[PDB]
């Protein structure tokens, strides 16, 4: 019994996490085989510009107590790819993946190529994530872990000015309409992410919470009508299919489950609670809700 | 910015997480050394979790009873001895992944992180607290006796909590590394009960300085109020009594907010009579306790 709010462990990330320094800046950068990964701001900036200017041992790399030398250097999107001259014996099996909004993923937030900690997170649909950062945790990675391989989703850059954080996938492609640059940049209207607050209402039900539950069953066009209506993002037949599941575990189909949350958006929780919770949680995948009441290990 | 429930990296004890069968029972251990740490009822059978002597069960082991598995590879137990309710199995090899580490007993209140493991594999790491009635709010399934809670302050890793039991409310009942249980519990089968639970009321307080340290100043108050008449307040809803011990401890998260720690108790107290009416702190509906003071300060400065 119980539902925490898992991450993947950390080990596997943490044997990469390296520190670079460039001039006066130091950020974090990812060591895979004999290439450091990291944000390219290390380096209204033009980085082609200002990358020709660097040479290689202009970039100190270093794994612990260890100085590594570089030996190359190029630029992919926002991502800086230092070649080093030794492979990282600690490299896990791993693939470079871009995550879709809704999904979610484990952060080792790290300091001057040191890890700190380890929270779960989801990909806002308005593209940032709600992290906890400081200066210097750029370069910081985000990762969910399939039976021995390591699936890197996320590097951090910046920080907006509503406290949300913005990055890009390993290839540097950002998430969200984001610029790497000091200028004005806001993060867009975020709304709640449907599948997975009824994933989080499958958990309650299969940890003995049912008071949410009722006779009724809806419509997918009459729950889009509501959810539209209190921000929430759409829920699509792919929706309905993935949680199929939990429907056949608990006994409660999902346009059931889902006149239950019409139900909570229109009255509220009257004083209790679910899952220890007042808020409808929505960073729990249907995938994380079946890992976690099943116990995958890794 | 930002304020997360945050774990520690697990990978210091990920590399010491092994799997121990005895008989048909299979749970984790803890290898540090040469010696594996796991719940002494690991030797009880089906029909003996009641009333098990377990001096009685173990003086009948021998060390071919115990098989313990380290990734794919099986360790040789070379002896074994018990220390209150867990078991200590010396094998002929040191783990050469065991990091710095010490075994510290925790007081409630306390905050830990927890790598939930099952047969020897770790599938998760969270965050907890040593709740004030000595159990901890985790996320456990069968086969995950033997799963540690710890903290990484700096490169060293202190062990404070093994997995148990699960009571009949889903809370969970563990002990330190020394063997000794947090709470009235027993490693027995019997009726067993957690005591009524209240709210850690000096780590709401760090939350409520995180809040204000992040920009959240809506439910600060132009009040102050006396220890004595906030514990009067307090105890009413359920929270543990707040003590000169605690308030010396929010000194520091005083001082770097400019709100007097009585100030913050009388901003609590408000809360507790009105409610949040709508809003949120931190991006939670409820009053947060589990994190503490020192939490606060290692996330919110480093
Ligand atoms: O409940 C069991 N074990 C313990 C326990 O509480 N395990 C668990 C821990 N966390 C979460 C759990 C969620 C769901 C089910 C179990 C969970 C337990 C019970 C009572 C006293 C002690 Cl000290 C330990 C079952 C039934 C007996 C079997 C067992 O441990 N055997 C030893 C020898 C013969 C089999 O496993
Ligand atoms: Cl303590």
């Amino acid at each position: 019994s119980g539902f925490r709010k898992m991450a993947f462990p950390s080990g596997k990330v943490e044997g990469c996490m390296v520190q670079v320094t460039c001039g006066t800046t130091t950020l974090n950068g990812l060591w895979l085989d004999d290439v450091v990964y990291c944000p390219r701001h290390v380096i209204n900036p033009n980085y082609e510009d200002l990358l020709i200017r660097k040479s290689n041992h202009n970039f100190l790399v270093q794994a612990g107590n260890v100085q590594l030398r570089v030996i190359g250097h190029s630029m992919q999107n926002c991502v800086l790819k230092l070649k080093v001259d030794t492979a990282n014996p600690k490299t896990p099996k791993y693939k470079f993946v871009r995550i879709q909004p809704g999904q979610t993923f484990s952060v080792l937030a790290c300091y001057n190529g040191s890890p700190s900690g380890v929270y779960q997170c989801a990909m806002r649909p308005n593209f940032t994530i709600k992290g906890s950062f400081l200066n210097g945790s750029c370069g910081s990675v985000g990762f969910n872990i399939d039976y021995d391989c390591v699936s890197f989703c996320y590097m951090h850059h910046m920080e907006l000015p509503t406290g949300v954080h913005a990055g890009t996938d390993l290839e540097g492609n950002f998430y969200g309409p984001f610029v790497d640059r000091q200028t004005a940049q806001a993060a867009g209207t975020d709304t709640t992410i449907t599948v997975n607050v009824l994933a989080w209402l499958y958990a309650a039900v299969i940890n003995g919470d049912r008071w949410f539950l009722n006779r009724f069953t809806t419509t997918l066009n009459d729950f889009n009508l509501v959810a539209m209506k209190y921000n929430y993002e759409p829920l699509t037949q792919d929706h309905v299919d993935i949680l199929g599941p939990l429907s056949a575990q608990t006994g409660i189909a999902v346009l059931d489950m889902c006149a239950s949350l019409k139900e909570l958006l229109q009255n509220g929780m009257n004083g209790r609670t679910i899952l220890g919770s007042a808020l409808l949680e929505d960073e729990f995948t249907p995938f994380d809700v079946v890992r976690q009441c099943s116990g995958v290990t890794f």
